DNA sequence: CGGCCTACG
DNA sequence: CGTAG
DNA sequence: GCCG
């Protein structure tokens, strides 16, 4: 089992769901306390389990697995023995964890804001709604739409959104294309938002495109909020006899950068952090969603496909459905 | 030990 | 500060 | 918290 998540296939569904979920609770809690290192280890340990070919039944099976030390092994051992891990359950029912989770789920609120509100004594959404003067416009939008934004986005929703985005893109720039990215491109059947990547086959024609797309969506009455090359929107999506708010991300890239942006925006988040870590630490190359840089020769790699990028980095190709680290 | 991804709004 | 995978 |  290789040590980096980008070196192994990770399918969406797997054979250690309960164990991975417990470790991801501890990862999330570490993040709420500002410990990114512990968050990463627990996330990586969870991802290792997702990549295994069968269920872990006995502690012996963790021997030699990367990112399993005394702490993560004890969590698994307790789950195997007792069906529950006392530490995990303590986190789950803690006021700190529950409140940090509720607040950080709000669009516009991160760990730092949530933590300060927690220290001020705030605990519920209505607590925040009682003094709206201190909220940002982004936070006001996230709070007003929080209930809708908590309901899973379905595949049917995605197909409907893509058609309306394509119509606005077509008027903004004939020939421009729309690609579904994020978790739905990895095969997820539900999600918290929809991610789209927009380009044009003629290099440079995409310049200035996103403002033109947003204006046309806004004049169609589809934009509840927005909020350049990345737009974090809230869309009004029709429903049977009504509608619901849905988070949509629209991102533009020139065709020269499209493979890097496609790779980055398809994720998973952990997969891309690991891929960038692998690139720099093992290959001496600097990767982002714009390109791949050799700092020794001071040159950018040209890529025409995701396959090109995996080849550049010396990695076996993984389709999106195997990037669910 | 130091590192832990790397951007844009 | 927030956002993204 | 773990690696390397
Ligand atoms: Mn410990
Ligand atoms: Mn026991
Ligand atoms: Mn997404
Ligand atoms: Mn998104
Ligand atoms: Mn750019
Ligand atoms: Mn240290
Ligand atoms: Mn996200
Ligand atoms: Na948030």
């Amino acid at each position: 089992m290789p040590a980096y998540a980008c070196q192994r296939p990770t399918p969406l569904t797997h054979h250690n769901t309960g164990l991975s979920e417990a470790l991801e609770i501890l990862a999330e809690a570490a993040g709420f306390e500002g410990s990114e290192g512990r968050l990463l280890t627990f996330c990586r340990a969870a991802s290792v389990l997702k990549a295994l070919p069968s269920p872990v039944t006995t502690l012996s099976q963790l021997q030699g697995l990367p990112h399993f030390g005394e702490h993560s092994s004890r969590v698994v051992q307790e789950l195997l023995e007792h069906g529950v891990c006392e530490e995990v359950e303590r986190v789950r029912r803690s006021e700190r964890y529950q409140t940090m989770k509720l607040f950080t789920q709000i669009f516009g609120v991160g760990v730092k804001t949530a933590d300060r509100w927690y220290r001020e004594g705030l605990r519920t959404l209505d607590d925040l709604r009682e003094q709206p003067q201190k909220l940002t416009q982004q936070q006001k939008a996230g709070l007003q739409h929080h209930q809708d934004l908590s309901t899973p986005v379905l595949r049917s929703d995605v197909d409907a959104l893509q058609q309306v985005v394509e119509e606005a893109v077509g008027q903004a720039l004939p020939g421009a294309t729309v690609t579904l990215t994020g978790g739905f491109r990895r095969g997820k059947l539900q999600g918290h938002d929809v991610d789209f990547l927009i380009t044009h086959p003629k290099e440079g024609q995409e310049a200035g495109l996103l403002p033109r797309v947003m204006c046309r969506l806004q004049d169609q009455g589809l934009i509840l909020y927005h909020q350049f090359e990345r737009s974090f929107c809230i869309f009004r999506l029709p429903q049977p006899g009504s509608w619901k708010a849905v988070r949509v991300d629209l991102v533009v890239a020139p065709v020269s950068q499209f493979p890097f942006a496609l790779l980055g925006w398809t994720g998973s988040k952990l997969f891309q952090r690991e891929l960038r870590r692998f690139s720099r630490k093992e290959k001496g190359l600097w990767l982002n969603s714009h390109g791949l840089f050799d700092p020794e020769q001071k040159t950018f790699f040209q890529a025409a496909s995701e396959e090109d990028i995996f080849r550049h980095l010396g990695l076996e190709y993984l389709p999106p459905e195997q990037r669910n680290a």
